[PDB]
C-alpha cells in the first residue's frame, strides 16, 4: 500500500510521461520507488506476488489480472520504422501484409509467451530484450520494428530511420497507457488525487505538441 | 464506378456525413451501406459484396483483399440504469462488471471479434443499439454504447456512466478504414483520406 509505493513503468512510456507521473506521486504519496521493464514484462512482473508492486504503468493490456484494477492514464504514440533503403521504403505503399513478408525485430519476454498487443505480425521474426537493441538491428538493415516515438524521434529527423506507418496512422500509432493499481489503492483518496492530476498534466503535455 | 462504402452504426452521424461530404468531392456514384459493428468485417469478407471501403470500429490485422488504415477516433461509454447496483459503488475493475448481466451486440453468426466479444458469461444479445438501450434503461443490464447514442439520456438522468474513472471522456475507440487494394493507387482515395482525416480531426477537437 502507500507505506512504500512501488511503481513499475515500462520502457515505452516516454521520459516526460514518466517524470510527470513521478511528480504527482511524490506530491500525494510519501515513499515512492520506481521500477522499469520493457512492455514485455510489465504484467509478468506485477503478477509475481513476490514483487509487491502497487501501481504499474504500461501499454500492455490484460483485461483482468488477479489482484489488479485497470484504468486508462493517457496515450502515447509509436512508429513502424525501417532503414531508409529497406525494401519497404522502396514500396510507396504498405498494408499489414507487405510487412509480414519481412523480418520484424520484436520485443521479447523472459517467459516467451506474448500478449495480443506485442504479438509479432511476421513469421520472419527476430527477438530482443530492449529497444536500444531492437533499433541497432533495424538501423543495420536487418528488419523493421515498432518503437516509441521518443526512441526514434532523433534518428527519424536525421534520416538514419524511416517510417512506414504514416499512411496507416499519420502522426503515430496511438497506444493507450494503462494504469494498473492494487486493490489497496481503490479506497485511498491520494491515489484518486493522483489520477486526477496526472491525467490532467499528461493531457496538457500531450496536446502541447500541436503548438 | 460504384464505390460501395460500408459504415457501421458506432460511427457517429457527424462522422458519416463528413465521409459523405468528402467522397462527393471526388466520386460520382457512391453507395452507403450501414451494418452493426458485429457484422461489418463479415460483410466485407463475403466475396460478392463488392465492398470497396469499410468504416468500422471492429479490428482485425489481415483481411484477404483489404488494406487497413486508421481514419479517426470516437468515444464510447459503459452505461447502466442509474439505480443499477454498479452505479452506487465505484467501479475499478472489469471483474465487478462481469458479475452482472451484459446487454451486448449479438453477431449475425455468433462469433465475435476481441473488441465486441462480451465480458460476462451473463450476456443478453441484441441486434442494434436502439434495443440494447431499451433494456439498459429498464434495468436489465449494463452495456457499451457509442457516445452519440447516449448523449441526451445521460443528461435526462435516464442513464448513468460506469466508464468515467476507467477512461474519462469516454473509452477512446479507433475507427478503421479497410479499403480494397484497387484503391491504393487512386488519387481520389488518397485525397478522401487526407480530407476526411483533416475534417474529422477538426470535428473531434471542437468538443472543447
Ligand atoms: O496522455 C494523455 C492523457 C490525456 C489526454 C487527453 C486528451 S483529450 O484532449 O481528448 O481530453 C488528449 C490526449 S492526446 O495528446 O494524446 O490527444 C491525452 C493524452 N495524451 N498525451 C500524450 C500523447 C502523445 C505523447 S507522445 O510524444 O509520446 O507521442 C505524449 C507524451 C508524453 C505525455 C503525454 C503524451
Ligand atoms: O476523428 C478524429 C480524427 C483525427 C483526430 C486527431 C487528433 S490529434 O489532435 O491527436 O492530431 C485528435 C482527435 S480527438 O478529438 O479524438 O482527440 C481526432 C479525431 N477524433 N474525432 C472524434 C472524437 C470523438 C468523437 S465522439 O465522442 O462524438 O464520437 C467524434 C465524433 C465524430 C467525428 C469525430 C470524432
Ligand atoms: F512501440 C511500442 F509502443 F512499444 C509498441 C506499441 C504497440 N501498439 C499496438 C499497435 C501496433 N499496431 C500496428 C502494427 C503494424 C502496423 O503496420 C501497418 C499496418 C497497416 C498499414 C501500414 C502499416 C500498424 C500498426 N497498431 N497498434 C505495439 C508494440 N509496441
Ligand atoms: F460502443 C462501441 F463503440 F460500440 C463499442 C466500443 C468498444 N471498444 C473496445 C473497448 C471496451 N473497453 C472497455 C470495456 C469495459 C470497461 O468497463 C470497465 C472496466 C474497468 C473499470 C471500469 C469499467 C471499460 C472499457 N475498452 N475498449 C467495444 C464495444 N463496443
Ligand atoms: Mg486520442
Amino acid at each position: 500500500g502507500p507505506r512504500n509505493l512501488r511503481v513499475l513503468l515500462d520502457t515505452a512510456i516516454p521520459p516526460s510521461f514518466c517524470d510527470t507521473v513521478s511528480s504527482v506521486l511524490l506530491d500525494d504519496f510519501n515513499m515512492v520507488s520506481l521500477i522499469r521493464t520493457s512492455p514485455a514484462d510489465s504484467l509478468a512482473t506485477i503478477k509475481q506476488d513476490n514483487a509487491e508492486i502497487d501501481i504499474a504503468i504500461t501499454i500492455d493490456e490484460e483485461l483482468k489480472i488477479s489482484r489488479f484494477n485497470q484504468c486508462v492514464l493517457g496515450y502515447t504514440k509509436a512508429f513502424v520504422v525501417a532503414h531508409p533503403q529497406h525494401p519497404l521504403c522502396n514500396a510507396s505503399l504498405h498494408s499489414i501484409a507487405s510487412l509480414a513478408n519481412y523480418r520484424q525485430i520484436s520485443l521479447g519476454s523472459r517467459s516467451g509467451q506474448h500478449s495480443n498487443l506485442l504479438r509479432p505480425v511476421s513469421d520472419k521474426v527476430l527477438f530482443v530484450e530492449n529497444f536500444d537493441d531492437m533499433l541497432r538491428l533495424v538501423e543495420a538493415g536487418v528488419g523493421w520494428g515498432i518503437a516509441p516515438h521518443y526512441f526514434v524521434e532523433e534518428r527519424l529527423r536525421n534520416g538514419t530511420l524511416a517510417v512506414l506507418s504514416e499512411l496507416y496512422e499519420p502522426g503515430g500509432i496511438d497506444t493507450k497507457v494503462y494504469c494498473y493499481y492494487n486493490t489497496a489503492l481503490e479506497s485511498e483518496r491520494s491515489f484518486l488525487r493522483f489520477l486526477e492530476s496526472a491525467r490532467q498534466r499528461l493531457r496538457e503535455l500531450g496536446r502541447q505538441r500541436f503548438d
